[PDB]
Parts: C-alpha cells; sequence; structure tokens
C-alpha cells in the first residue's frame, strides 16, 4: 500500500495530551518531532503505556489497592500510582524528591516512571520492539538500584518484571498489551512499522 508519515500516525492515533507531552519532552532535548519521527512514536508510545499502567487504580479507604473503571471515584479514593514521566526535568525531580522524603524510600539515579504507593516503589517502564529479555537487561544496567522495579512491554505480548513480579492483574496488563498490538498493526498498514521496529 502507500507509505503514510509518521507525523500524520502520531497526531491520529495518540490523545493530544499525549503527543503535546511528547512534544515537550523532545523539545527539551533538543531533538525535532518532524525529524526523529520514529523516536517521537517510541516516546508517544511509552507515555501512553505509563498512564494506562497507572489508570484505574486507587487505594480505597480501607488502605487497600482497588480498581475503578467508572470516571467517577468516590472522593475518598487516592491514586495509586505517582506518574513521574511526562513531567519537566524540574518538576519530576521535585515530585520524585518529597515521594523519597516522605516515604523513606531511597532516591533513584535517574528519572523512574512511577511510584507504587501500594508497593511502595518506583517502577520503570519500559516498550521494546527487541526481545524483552534483552531490554530487561539493559534498563537493569542504567538503574543498578536493587529499588527500582522494572515492568517491560513488546509489541508482541511478552512481558518480563522483576523477580517475575508483575504488579498488575493480567487484565489491566491485557490492556496495554491490546494497545501496543493495535498500534503496531496501524503503524504496519501505513508501512511505517519495520522501519519503527529496526529504528530501536
Ligand atoms: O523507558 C523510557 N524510554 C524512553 C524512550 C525514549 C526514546 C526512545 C527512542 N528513540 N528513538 N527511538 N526510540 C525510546 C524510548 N523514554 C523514557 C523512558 O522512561
Ligand atoms: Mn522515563
Ligand atoms: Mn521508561
Amino acid at each position: 500500500g502507500p507509505l503514510g508519515s509518521m507525523e500524520d500516525f502520531v497526531r491520529q492515533c495518540f490523545n493530544p495530551m499525549i503527543v503535546e507531552l511528547a512534544e515537550k519532552a523532545m523539545k527539551e532535548y533538543g531533538e525535532d518531532p518532524k525529524i526523529e519521527t520514529n523516536k517521537f512514536a517510541a516516546i508517544c508510545t511509552h507515555l501512553e503505556v505509563c498512564f494506562m499502567y497507572s489508570d484505574f487504580h486507587f487505594i480505597d479507604e480501607r488502605g487497600e489497592s482497588i480498581i475503578v473503571e467508572s470516571g467517577d471515584p468516590n472522593a475518598l479514593l487516592k491514586h495509586r500510582f505517582e506518574i513521574i514521566e511526562g513531567r519537566d526535568r524540574i518538576m519530576a525531580w521535585t515530585v520524585v524528591n518529597s515521594i523519597c522524603n516522605t516515604t523513606g524510600v531511597e532516591k533513584p539515579k535517574f528519572l523512574p516512571d512511577l511510584y507504587d504507593y501500594k508497593e511502595n516503589r518506583f517502577i520503570e517502564i519500559g516498550v521494546t520492539r527487541r526481545e524483552v529479555h534483552i531490554y530487561y537487561l539493559e534498563k537493569a544496567n542504567k538503574i543498578k538500584s536493587e529499588k527500582t522495579h522494572i515492568h517491560i512491554f513488546s509489541f508482541t505480548g511478552e512481558e518480563m518484571a522483576t523477580k517475575a513480579d508483575y504488579t498488575l492483574d493480567e487484565e489491566s496488563r491485557a490492556r496495554i498489551k491490546t494497545r501496543l498490538f493495535t498500534i503496531r498493526q496501524e503503524m504496519a498498514s501505513r508501512s511505517l512499522w519495520d522501519s519503527f521496529r529496526q529504528s530501536e
């Protein structure tokens, strides 16, 4: 079929909030979304997975973890996750320092993606177009800090997580995998996938 533009794919297939946050992130690092387009799409995808990982997960009045998918969570519930990704560098470290001084949890050396108030740990989310194990190993080597939990998704449904602890229920992680499958399939119909995959 005809080759589409990755720009078009991104703007048509990700929520505008995600696209804007990705643009802001690339600007901050001196990267042009209109030239590093596979990167733009990868940044959107990862950001979306971070949001999806956190979506609908609360902690109840009794202090326990619950899932609320209706868009009307009662006011006494607290979000289970803090989202660190998507924030500019100053605000991200501000949020991390806050958590670390509050919870007593040690300070990471690089910004992680989420903080889990149930499991009391930072999470690094990975999304890879390669084998999850190789990618798990790469993230781990950069982290070097036994505290941060790593959770890797691929575009083909494989996951790998620290100590085989997957944090979330199967249905939550299936939502993420279904979304990644949808992204891959749509890129493929626009003849964007092979390149996108190979560029990692
Ligand atoms: O885990 C994170 N990953 C990424 C990410 C950034 C760029 C790319 C990329 N660049 N060129 N192609 N892809 C892929 C992932 N950003 C933040 C993360 O926490
Ligand atoms: Mn990150
Ligand atoms: Mn990440």
